[PDB]
């Protein structure tokens, strides 16, 4: 068994009647899993903020399966609409990128495989990662590097960045990479900036603290937070909340899960992965 | 599933040719769940320090299961015993004491139904609650209160304690907690001195420190801790351990589990309950 499939799923407590949000659908993996074990009367709301995975979402044909296009930011208000606030059995997110989205060069996501300077989950709307930094300030991108990709070098990067692009405008994932790695001295030079410039292209973090905030307002009691966090970055968020909301009272903490050396072998990139477990009291 | 059993066994990792130890066999719940797990060049070695402990693991039928009378404490030594040092693959504690300790009165373990006023989980040597309580100094028992029991009153009980013994000796469970409910104003007044009190005979803390202590050299690389806590002043213990020892580099920490709402109503001794698994490293 894993932390990242077999435990996640453990955590939302499953009964066969109950109500359940996969908040991160993702190719259906947590989803399927979580259907699996529903009976009839069981339900299962999905979301997912990139069209493709809305287009695998679709092809499910199960009436007690639906799919949500957008954030998982707005889950509050997804609930609202279908009047189930407070009848949430439990909430999965399992976080960050898919695999399609890491893997189809063309979404822009890799320093690797050149493709379109994109990086969005959803590039249905808002701005791609190449009008970012064709219009920002150097010290907007160099404080995105600092805090989102924890690069030393964001100053001189960031200046880098803007020069390129006052010359001669970056549009591809690849002379992106290029200029990071002249930029720094000398693992691969640009990783931290793809990952501090996927992160503000996304919001992930702040999507992630909005969620968070939200389950709490919608889950019935004893209803439960799975949540799998991809790095650092995610599970500082994720920790800080279940702390700040189980000390004294509206949710109780009931633990955290990384995976061993098999597993991460098994997975090179469940790596720093952490899965946290809380549930909803009656307060 | 449950944390107490399900997730316990998870977190050994089991492969089908590795060396496991249950260090607290009980009644063999554990023991039977990692067996049937093993192939058949996987080995099982248990230990208990309760006489009928050995009775019940005796009638296992498995060349691959041994088991060992003793305490957990001597962990290393047993290993060595058998030239299994650095060959142990996982390590399960499930700690405190075992339900036939808790529902046989003669045992001695309860102020709710009259026994020998015993307590020792190994009743073939050592001291008795009633000896120690017999000879000790107020100080003393009032030390193990506060400690062992988090009793607020200890001073005033182990002062009551020590005149008793004085004028008429103590000899059964029922006079202990008559002379603790006296001693206090007025839950019921006597379980946190029977919880101290137990602890003493036991050295149950001691015990679970040198277990941990002794894993360390055990353990095969890649081998696992799966430590089951029941109440906060072991799990104290734990944490610390795991704590100290994977910062930096010994041990990885894997994280910690706790039952949900329905587990704890299911069972409502697993109340407090805290299962912490960690592995070996290269170290
Ligand atoms: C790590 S994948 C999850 C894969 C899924 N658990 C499975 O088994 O196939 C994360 C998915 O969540 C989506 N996602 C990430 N952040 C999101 C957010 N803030 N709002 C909506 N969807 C998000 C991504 O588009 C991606 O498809
Ligand atoms: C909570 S019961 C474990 C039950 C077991 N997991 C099962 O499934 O049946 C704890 C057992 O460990 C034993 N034990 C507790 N502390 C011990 C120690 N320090 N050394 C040896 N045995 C110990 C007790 O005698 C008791 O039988
Ligand atoms: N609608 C939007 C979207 C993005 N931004 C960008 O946010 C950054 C603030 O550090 C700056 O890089 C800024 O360009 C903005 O100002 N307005
Ligand atoms: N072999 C032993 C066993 C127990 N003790 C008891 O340990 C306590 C120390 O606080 C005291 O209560 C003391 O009686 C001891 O001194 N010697």
């Amino acid at each position: 068994t894993t932390v990242l499939l077999d435990e996640a799923v453990n955590g939302l407590n499953i009964r066969p009647d109950g109500i359940y949000i996969d908040g991160t659908f993702g190719r259906g993996g947590h989803s399927r899993l979580i259907l699996s074990q529903l009976g009839e009367e069981g339900r299962l709301l999905a979301i997912d903020r990139d069209p493709q995975a809305i287009a695998v979402a679709k092809t499910i044909d199960d009436p007690r399966f639906s799919i949500i296009h957008g954030p998982f930011s707005a889950l509050g208000e997804y609930v609202a609409e279908r009047d189930l606030i407070g009848k949430i059995d439990g909430i999965l997110l399992d976080l960050g990128v898919s695999s399609p989205q890491l893997d189809d060069a063309e979404r822009g996501f890799s320093f690797m495989r050149d493709g379109p300077l994109d990086m969005r989950m959803d590039p249905t709307r808002g701005q791609s990662a190449a009008e970012w930094l064709q219009t920002a300030e150097e010290a907007d991108i160099a404080w995105v590097l600092k805090t989102y990709g924890e690069e030393r070098f964001a100053k001189r990067i960031a200046r880098a960045i803007v020069e390129r692009n006052r010359e001669q405008p970056m549009t591809r994932t690849k002379e992106l990479a290029e200029v990071v790695a002249a930029a720094t001295p000398v693992k691969h030079p640009a990783t931290r900036t793809f990952q501090a410039v996927r992160i503000w292209v996304n919001s992930e973090l702040e999507e992630i603290e909005q969620a968070l905030k939200s389950s709490l307002n919608v889950l019935a009691p004893g209803g439960r937070l799975s949540i799998i966090s991809f790095h650092s970055l995610e599970d500082r968020i994720v920790k800080r909340f279940m702390r700040e909301n189980s000390r004294g009272r509206q949710l109780r903490a009931l633990g955290k899960l990384m995976p061993g050396e098999e597993e991460v072998a098994e997975n090179p990139r469940a790596r720093s992965s952490v899965l946290r477990i809380a549930e909803r009291t009656n307060a």
